[PDB]
């Protein structure tokens, strides 16, 4: 039902999810000014050597690639976690112009995409239990700005035309997530949301201050996928980020001075 349409984008989740107004959803705005330096925080671990890619699918509202979860293969330490969060698959969102695309904005600008590396604690043994867990998920979220080409994208850009419309999987072996990363991983964390339906409060974010640069013609692909399926009239898959929404309560803490 629900999706990125004047008609039942983001302004109208909350009919059906009504978290959607709760204290704890994503994205939201990160004040540079308010989100102060906290000299506890510990840096990131990441353990990628033995991630197992396995496929890559267009859902209708993203793509994502899938990993397989079922060791501790490709897994997220530290920062502001305990325990160990393995990953499940990695997404983005993107706009329709560069000067959007981001869910999560700094001092209100917005980038042109964003990357969400999805990683579920493994106290909690699958996925499914630990989206109801306040401390069940980390995403690592990585902004994108377009300038150079990102080297470590160019196999996920190669594929996107075989999988255009909602539905169409291919295989997709052997991928390389350290390839999207930035040079630092300085970044702020909150407790959040998933940040499409069922918006469920189970997020410890981690967003990386250094935007990952993509080129034109990268972004350019994504740009041509489709939110429908095969035979319906072309929409094309752009501007599927939410807006920020309402810190509430919350504490946003930055891990680098
Ligand atoms: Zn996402």
């Amino acid at each position: 039902h629900w999706g990125y349409g004047k008609h039942n984008g983001p302004e109208h989740w909350h009919k059906d999810f009504p978290i959607a107004k709760g204290e704890r959803q994503s994205p939201v705005d990160i004040d540079t000014h308010t989100a102060k330096y906290d000299p506890s925080l510990k840096p990131l671990s990441v353990s990628y050597d033995q991630a197992t890619s396995l496929r890559i699918l267009n859902n209708g509202h993203a793509f994502n690639v899938e990993f397989d979860d079922s060791q501790d293969k490709a897994v997220l330490k530290g920062g502001p976690l305990d325990g160990t969060y393995r990953l499940i698959q990695f997404h983005f969102h993107w706009g329709s112009l560069d000067g959007q695309g981001s869910e999560h904005t700094v001092d209100k600008k917005k980038y042109a995409a964003e990357l969400h590396l999805v990683h579920w604690n493994t106290k909690y043994g699958d996925f499914g239990k630990a989206v109801q867990q306040p401390d069940g998920l980390a995403v690592l979220g990585i902004f994108l700005k377009v300038g150079s080409a990102k080297p470590g994208l160019q196999k996920v850009v190669d594929v996107l035309d075989s999988i255009k419309t909602k539905g169409k999987s291919a295989d997709f072996t052997n991928f390389d997530p350290r390839g999207l990363l930035p040079e630092s991983l300085d970044y702020w964390t909150y407790p959040g949301s998933l940040t499409t339906p069922p918006l469920l409060e189970c997020v410890t974010w981690i967003v990386l201050k250094e935007p990952i640069s993509v080129s034109s013609e990268q972004v350019l692909k994504f740009r041509k996928l489709n939110f429908n399926g095969e035979g319906e009239p072309e929409e094309l898959m752009v501007d599927n980020w939410r807006p920020a929404q309402p810190l509430k309560n919350r504490q946003i803490k930055a891990s680098f001075k």
